[PDB]
């Protein structure tokens, strides 16, 4: 139920941007709006890991990476109109240093496609219902 709300104001955010308007850009670059995006990251770093260990949860997985693409899109629609020594471009470095770490956790995560091409050396005959143990063996 926050997940929707923060999705529906995400997207509020985007449409006072997509068309470039740049006092909508500079208002929100001084602003608290990176303060609330790496306090997302925490969160998105450590409960994606967390929550993907347990096949009972998954619906809320894809809600939360739903909202992580509408950030990620709002993030996108900031640069539109992107001068090449630009302010917001300096704003969105300071708060990704201030968020190094949890970042890295999300692209290491990532790296997965690659999860599929470990398959096939040891498959019977190409099902896609290999064994527990040739798994860990590929």
């Amino acid at each position: 139920k926050a997940i929707q709300v923060a999705k529906q104001v995400f997207n509020t955010l985007t449409e006072y941007i997509q068309g470039p308007c740049t006092g909508n850009q500079q208002s929100l670059a001084h602003s608290r709006l990176w303060d609330a995006v790496v306090g997302f990251l925490h969160v998105f770093a450590h409960m994606q890991m967390k929550l993907s260990q347990d096949s009972s949860q998954i619906e809320l997985l894809k809600e939360l990476m739903d909202l992580q693409k509408d950030m990620v899109v709002m993030l996108l629609s900031m640069l539109e109109g992107n001068v090449v020594n630009g302010t917001i471009g300096k704003q969105m470095v300071d708060m990704l240093v201030e968020s190094s770490n949890n970042v890295e956790m999300i692209l290491k995560f990532f790296d997965m496609l690659t999860s599929s091409d470990t398959f096939k050396e040891y498959d019977p005959d190409g099902k896609g219902v290999i064994s527990k143990r040739d798994f860990h063996k590929a």
